[PDB]
């Protein structure tokens, strides 16, 4: 008797379910340079001249 | 008797579903930095230039 017998003649499958989740996650990182640097240069001039005036 | 024998006259499958999801991240980053530069320099130089003139 009652309304659950309706649950019967027709096959209900009640279907429940629940998840809970947690994550950590912790990363550390270190790192060094080092770079160096040598330079060289070189110059050298050599220039001319004439001049001719005539007044 | 009913409109609802039709139901099982061809069999009929009711189906339903409820996802509900909830999902918090939190991310905490620190980062530190020390840089150090150490320069030298050095240069050295010679000029000759001679003039010669006639009137």
């Amino acid at each position: 008797y009652g309304s659950d017998m309706y649950k019967y003649i027709e096959q209900v499958t009640d279907t429940q379910s629940q998840d809970l989740g947690k994550a950590i996650e912790n990363a550390i990182e270190q790192g060094q340079t080092k770079d160096r640097q040598q330079d060289k240069g070189h110059e050298e001039y050599k220039d001319y001249e004439d001049t001719i005036t005539k007044s």
